[PDB]
RNA sequence: AAAAGCAGCCACCAAUUAAGAAAGCGUUCAAGCUCAACACCAAAAAUCCCAAACAUAUAACUGAACUCCUCACACCCAAUUG
């Protein structure tokens, strides 16, 4: 019906997780493929896309890609690849006000990424949230 | 190389208008199914089981050599004794 997929766009096509776990539901490996990577050679790469591939019983697809994650994205976004061991113990990441604003501003985008409140202060909120969870904490 | 929500540890935020970084089930692994919450909502052993038997007429009856009623009283213990 429908997968969730996180691949990085930089990565052409692994194996277990776009071999066998497709295979079971049969499916056709080479266009997903093709338009994986036409995806990822359209913007920048190096960076993790969800998207929402829609299963059809015809045996075809309609893939809906859309903007990068958070993790992956606050990561870069702040200047540390590999998150912290144990948190909020392990502090890293220091993030300003400015830089919030501004990531905030490029990630209210695609409207399937829950986007139902008018306002960005009750987006940027849940992003802030999924910061603190992580190493990186705001400042100021 | 993997556990993403349950091989192991951390904090467990918070957007859905209004609620789990996940309380179980099933996955190598993800896939699927529920839940927390919201909208009216005790019996068995060998000859054969063993007293008939009734729930619905007024709390009181029956029941000794125990006590009493007429008379006179020494006349219900092993061994032993007087
Ligand atoms: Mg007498």
């Amino acid at each position: 019906g429908v997968i969730r997929a996180i691949v990085r766009a930089g990565l052409a096509m692994p194996g277990p997780p776009l071999g066998p776990v497709l295979g079971q539901r049969g499916v056709s490996i080479n266009q997903f493929c093709k338009e994986f990577n036409e995806r990822t050679k359209d913007i920048k790469e190096g960076i993790p896309l969800p998207t929402k591939i829609l299963v059809k019983p015809d045996r075809t697809f309609e893939i809906k890609i859309g903007q990068p994650t958070v993790s992956y994205f606050l990561k870069a976004a702040a200047g540390i690849e590999k998150g912290a061991r144990q948190t909020g113990k392990e502090v890293a990441g220091l993030v300003t006000l400015k830089h919030v604003y501004e990531i905030a501003r490029i990630k209210a985008q695609d409207e399937a990424f829950a986007l139902q409140d008018v306002p960005l202060s009750s987006v940027v909120r849940s992003i802030i949230g999924s910061a603190r969870s992580l190493g990186i904490r705001v400042v100021k």
